[PDB]
């Protein structure tokens, strides 16, 4: 039994673990080398350089509910062990990181806070006006999918405020996209009233699950999936949406003063191209690169039992704005069709555009947008197809990394996509011959049968951070020297390069070998070593390049060759009595004789992978 | 010394090949032991017992288009090699089989014929009135999907007539479901005018592709896929339909006389169950057993480029009639949703029901049905899940067979499903505990990369007949000895039985072993392959039952058990240093020692597949 390469299992890599605390909220602050984690009854300040160095009892603030709040929550039929806890669901930086805004479920009684960055309470004299009640700022239910973002700049009066998407009621009958009251916190006076979507109006929102929100220029964008109201007459479906509000929105003048006057939403299109596209309807997560505010990356799943499938799509801000600039959709009555409105038949100023004072808008614009929140055009995804899609898996969360290779400034986009079963799919995207291409590079086993709940990526520490309900894992982005003991896998990873002279994989450098796009399939040929083995007569010998072949290679074509003086190099054909194929793509040679000696070559995916030289010796 | 799956099937397989003639139309006549085949410019009279015994030049009638018809077709931009040919698309039995009704595309100028059974023309004195022009009876385009059925009984006046679904114009603008003029042949008089769907009305038909038509009781049924008009406001889809007309239909009066007065259609529902069902939207073929008119069997595919799949669904006549007895659908204006009609708004007699003279119907009934052809309820498939479905396959045609082991209590349905790549999937359906189960039994290789165009099954010759554009194949239904060299797969086939004495698979008889429904999982235990191996100490040994594991068994659970003196029977767990799993569900035991001797059992699907006895020789 002979094996060339042993690729180390990944990644059941550092861990932070304080029990099953439902680690579902991340807020990274690289300026303080900290990953803030919201969990059950707790905010942790986790060290970004090495999460294992943090202490469960020191790097924490305990926010457990009062026993009075627990009893009241239990009295309403909720569970003492899980529901009637304070699950932290918002953590946002304030005052240049000196303080944190925190919101938690607080035993189905949402409560929010402002605390110091070191996780201590403000003095009583320093309590921030307008903070305490978390209703509409974060959910009651720890299983909800909500979103929030704290926005310092661009709001009315230049005042900071929280934008949120969550359920605002214990019965879950009031989902809302929300902005808090805006205070002059020094003067202790409320300046701008809160904003909310129209209650009881299924055209604005219908059972949404929120997956992200972003502060970009003059707007705040919200990402969510919801009941597809415009599909009801044809069947049952969930659609994905991006909603947009103007930061300067102050609502209408009198009885519309608390509702958005600029709220618009559009369907998100993630689909396989064709005469009849295959749509992935349910967005699960969205991410934006720190260096690129013009793009969003998102995961989508199907809704059906019979065809489980998931995809990654990206969307450009230009295509989002084209949707919001296109025709509005209209259902003039409950039993009518949904029809486009000619843009020339829309009132002015254009609904959804940021005017100086929405409270001065004509009633005809206010009335229009209240009945036309949905755009007729869907937001097209970049390129013709998803970045990546695959059957029988449920993508959940994702982050994205952008890297440039030094030798010729080649750019690669790397997706880290979590699953409901605790795996990470590592996908690389690149452009060749005018087209967008992607390759699945690796599957990480992070936590068997533990759904990925939250992900973050640090550029200062070159690490991936992954939250499940049981643990946090930290994975180095460049696992070159540890994970790759072979040129084959090394040159396919955009973080790595193969050092032929040293026979090692290293974080990429100019002189190192790399071929992410598979343009030079012989790049590792001179690095393939020939292992010389001695086999006794009649004995069977197991030849394999990997002890366990990486899962992403299991479907590649494998060809074995034997070198003889009479045949030259010829392809080995599997037979029941001589040449057996193993599930790990190995070769078993049965009853080795003199003619079976010599060189064996294993090619995988069109590249020489490993090579053996067999010498046959007597049974001694 | 292993199980070996013999390739199949490029116990016999016969071929009829006269070149690439696009053999796409079958008409089987078992009484005359003949398979009539319609092809390019030709109808063949193929021997049903042995299709290879037929001659390409003797058992054929040449129906090539005239020079003017070719010239006219070529001048319109159509290809002379393929488009401007006479592709036969309808063959039906007439006069107790003494004559055949034939319709061909005739270089985009459809023409029809009545010929003798021996494929010779009638004399001029016998030319049949109303026969000659094939418009609305079979398509212009050889690539069109059309259907037609010649109906002898139940029409007005008791006269025979052709029912068809096809395109009636060269421009393909006018798709029609049609009934020909009904003549009294003896008296040479037209008795009833033709019937057609409402011209250019996209709510009656919208770019349909027809896959079948059936004559049942007082109705003719049509199966087709079409643009989903009731879906247009939500997106772009194709839906599958069953449509129904009363054979007694004579239309309305005045400008309504030439239109159906009983035409209804309903969506066909083939889907995987769930909170969000997965629909297979595009019906490709439909089949009825000769002995059971209460059920329809059909293939469906998806519409997408990515993540494609196909399914087989069955439909019962009780669900079909429930759809046509349900509420009508209605879009009252171009700005209206599609909604059910209140039953109090439905006039009497009920639209779509068969009356003795539809031209005597009240205005309200005729106006209602002409504006409400689509029923609100979809036709639910039996069992609420497909009989079978598979990703990444494109099903085309199918035929179905019914097997009854009658001294036992079992009944089995075997589906033969062709693919666009020349394969046949053989699926068995059976009922246990009242729930429907299915198993993929086999995958025949009929013609690599040649789409299956037409299929027929003969009970008198117990044969499967398959047509592609290049060839015709005839396959014995009982391939028992040729296909299965082992008890394990033999007992799973409803046609076959394992002979314990001769140790061979034979066509099923009483006292042979069979277990299609896996009700006796140890039935083959005494018949499985059993091998004894003497290995030397430290030597490795490869154990395996199959030379190559059959494709259809690649999904089953395989478990290896070891009987040692020190540990009894226990499950072997794979490990790179001791127990190496091999590609064909085998096992390599590495560096055998004394404790590794004994019995090794391989289980597949929970049944013993083969067994090894290892004795270790000390060195
Ligand atoms: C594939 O299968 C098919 C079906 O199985 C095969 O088809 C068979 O093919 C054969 C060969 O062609 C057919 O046989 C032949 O039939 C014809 C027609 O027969 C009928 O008409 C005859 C002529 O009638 C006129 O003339 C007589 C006599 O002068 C006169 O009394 C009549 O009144 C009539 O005259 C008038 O009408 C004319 C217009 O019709 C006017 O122009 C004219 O001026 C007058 O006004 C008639 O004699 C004949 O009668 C016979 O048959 C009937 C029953 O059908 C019977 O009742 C009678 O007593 C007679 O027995 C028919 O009414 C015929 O003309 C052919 O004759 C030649 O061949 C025979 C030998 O077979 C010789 O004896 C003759 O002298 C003559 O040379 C021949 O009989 C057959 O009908 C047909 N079968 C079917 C069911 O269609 C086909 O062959 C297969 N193909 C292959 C490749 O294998
Ligand atoms: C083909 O066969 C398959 C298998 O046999 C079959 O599958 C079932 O498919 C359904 C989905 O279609 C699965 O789910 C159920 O769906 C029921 C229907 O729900 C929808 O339709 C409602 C009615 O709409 C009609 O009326 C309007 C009027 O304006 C019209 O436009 C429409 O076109 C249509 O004609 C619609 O109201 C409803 O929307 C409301 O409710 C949802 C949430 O329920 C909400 O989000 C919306 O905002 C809106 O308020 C929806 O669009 C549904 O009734 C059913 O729910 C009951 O049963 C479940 C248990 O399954 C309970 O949990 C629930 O509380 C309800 O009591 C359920 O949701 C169903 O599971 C499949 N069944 C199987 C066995 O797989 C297909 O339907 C067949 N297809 C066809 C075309 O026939
Ligand atoms: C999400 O993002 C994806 C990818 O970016 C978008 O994908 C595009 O989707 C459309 C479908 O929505 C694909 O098809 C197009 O369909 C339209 C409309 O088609 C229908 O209406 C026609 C007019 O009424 C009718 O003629 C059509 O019927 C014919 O074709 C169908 C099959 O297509 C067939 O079944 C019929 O028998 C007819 O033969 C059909 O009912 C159509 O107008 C488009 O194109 C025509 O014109 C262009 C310009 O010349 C030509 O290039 C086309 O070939 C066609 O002739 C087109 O067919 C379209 O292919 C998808 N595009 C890609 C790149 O994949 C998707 O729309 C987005 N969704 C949303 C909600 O935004
Ligand atoms: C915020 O977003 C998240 C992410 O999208 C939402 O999370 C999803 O929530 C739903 C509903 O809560 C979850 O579904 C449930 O999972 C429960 C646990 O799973 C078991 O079964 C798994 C396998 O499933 C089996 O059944 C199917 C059915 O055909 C078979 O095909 C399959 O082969 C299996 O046999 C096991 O792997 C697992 O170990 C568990 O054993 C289920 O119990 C649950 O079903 C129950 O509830 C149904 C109604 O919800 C009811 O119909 C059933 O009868 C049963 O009572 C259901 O399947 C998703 O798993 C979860 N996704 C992720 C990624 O976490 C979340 O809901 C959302 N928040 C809000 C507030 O909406
Ligand atoms: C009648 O039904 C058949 C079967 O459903 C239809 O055939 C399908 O037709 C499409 C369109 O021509 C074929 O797709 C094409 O594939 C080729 C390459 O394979 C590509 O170059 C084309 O652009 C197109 O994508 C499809 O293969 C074919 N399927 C089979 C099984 O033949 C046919 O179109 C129907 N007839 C009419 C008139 O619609
Ligand atoms: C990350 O921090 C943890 C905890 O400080 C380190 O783990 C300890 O390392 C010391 C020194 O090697 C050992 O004596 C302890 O036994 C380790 N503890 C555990 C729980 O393993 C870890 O080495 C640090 N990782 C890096 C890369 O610095
Ligand atoms: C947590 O942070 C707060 C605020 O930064 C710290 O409080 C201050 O502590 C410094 C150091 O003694 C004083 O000079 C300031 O006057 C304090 N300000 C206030 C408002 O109290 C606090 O000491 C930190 N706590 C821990 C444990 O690190
Ligand atoms: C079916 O018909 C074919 C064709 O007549 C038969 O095959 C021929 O068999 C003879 C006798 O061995 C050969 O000389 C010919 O060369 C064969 N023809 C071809 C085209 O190969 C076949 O035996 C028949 N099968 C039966 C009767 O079961
Ligand atoms: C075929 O039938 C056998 C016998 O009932 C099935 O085996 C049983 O499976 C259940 C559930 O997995 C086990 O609890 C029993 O111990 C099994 N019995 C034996 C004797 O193995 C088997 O699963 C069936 N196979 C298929 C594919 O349905
Ligand atoms: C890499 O390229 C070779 C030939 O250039 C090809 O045979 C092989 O399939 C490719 N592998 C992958 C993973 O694309
Ligand atoms: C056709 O008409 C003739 C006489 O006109 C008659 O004998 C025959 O029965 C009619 N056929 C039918 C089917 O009614
Ligand atoms: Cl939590
Ligand atoms: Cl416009
Ligand atoms: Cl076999
Ligand atoms: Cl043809």
């Amino acid at each position: 039994t002979w094996n060339f390469y042993y690729e180390r299992p990944c990644c059941t890599v550092r861990e932070f673990n304080c029990g099953k605390l439902y680690y579902r909220t991340f807020h990274m602050n690289e300026d303080r080398d900290t990953l803030y984690v919201g969990a059950m009854d707790r905010v942790f300040r986790v060290n970004l350089q090495n999460i294992s160095s943090s202490n469960c009892n020191r790097d924490v603030i305990n926010l457990e509910p009062t026993r009075d709040d627990v009893v009241s929550c239990v009295s309403k039929g909720k569970s003492q062990i899980f529901d009637c806890k304070n699950h932290v669901r918002v953590i946002q930086s304030m005052d240049q990181g000196d303080r944190l805004y925190v919101c938690g479920t607080n035993a189905h009684n949402p409560k929010d806070y402002v605390i110091y960055a070191n996780l201590t309470y403000l003095p009583r004299s320093e309590y921030v006006i307008g903070v305490g009640l978390g209703i509409a700022k974060c959910p009651y239910d720890p299983l909800d999918n909500s979103t929030a973002i704290y926005v310092e700049n661009g709001n009315p009066g230049g005042l900071p405020g929280l934008y949120s998407g969550t359920n605002a009621e214990f019965t879950k009958a009031d989902t809302v996209i929300f902005r808090t009251d805006l205070y002059n916190t020094s003067a202790k006076r409320l300046e701008y009233k809160f904003k909310r979507t129209l209650k009881y109006d299924s055209k604005w929102l219908d059972k949404p699950n929120f997956v992200g929100s972003f502060d970009i220029g003059e707007y705040v964008y919200f990402f969510f999936r919801e009941t597809a109201v415009e599909y009801i007459n044809c069947g049952k479906a969930v659609y994905s949406r991006i909603a947009r509000v103007c930061k300067k929105d102050v609502g209408g003048k009198n009885l519309l003063a608390h509702n958005w006057a600029t709220y618009l939403k559009a369907r998100l299109n993630c689909s396989i191209s064709g005469e009849f596209p295959f749509y992935f309807n349910e967005i699960q997560s969205v991410y934006q690169l720190p260096s690129d505010k013009s793009r969003f990356f998102a995961t989508f799943t199907t809704s059906t039992n019979g065809l489980i499938g998931s995809a990654v799509c990206s969307f450009h801000i230009n295509e989002i704005q084209a949707a919001f600039n296109g025709k509005f959709k209209e259902q003039s009555s409950s039993n009518s069709a949904w029809l486009p409105v000619l843009n020339s038949r829309v009132p002015e100023p254009r609904p959804g555009t940021c005017v100086n004072d929405t409270s001065n808008l004509p009633d005809t614009v206010l009335n229009f947008i209240r009945s036309h929140p949905l755009m007729d055009k869907a937001v097209n995804h970049e390129h013709n197809n998803p970045v990546y899609y695959k059957r029988d898996l449920v993508f959940t969360k994702l982050v994205v990394d952008k890297i440039r290779i030094d030798i010729l400034n080649q750019e690669y986009i790397v997706y880290y996509v979590g699953t409901n079963l605790g795996r990470i799919y590592k996908i690389v995207q690149y452009y060749r011959n005018g087209e967008s291409l992607s390759k699945l590079l690796d599957i990480f086993e992070v936590a068997p049968n533990e759904a990925i709940q939250v992900m973050e990526i640090s550029q200062t520490r070159k690490s991936l951070y992954i939250g499940t309900d049981h643990r946090i894992k930290q994975i180095d982005l460049a696992m070159c020297n540890r994970r790759y003991d072979n040129c084959f896998r090394c040159v396919r990873d955009p973080y790595c390069g193969w050092d032929k002279e040293a026979n090692t994989c290293r974080p990429y450098e100019l002189d190192l070998l790399q071929d992410v796009a598979n343009e030079t399939s012989d790049i590792c040929d001179s690095s393939v070593l020939k292992k010389k083995i001695v086999v006794t007569y009649g004995q069977s010998v197991h030849l394999g390049c990997f002890v366990k072949i990486p899962e992403v290679l299991k479907n590649e074509q494998v060809t074995w060759y034997h070198h003889s003086k009479d045949k030259g190099r010829y392809e080995i054909r599997y037979s029941p009595t001589k040449y057996i194929e193993t599930t790990e793509r190995g070769l078993v040679v049965v009853s080795v004789n003199e003619a079976d000696g010599g060189r064996y070559d294993c090619h995988l995916g069109g590249s020489l992978l490993c090579s053996y030289n067999i010498t046959v010796d007597a049974h001694r």
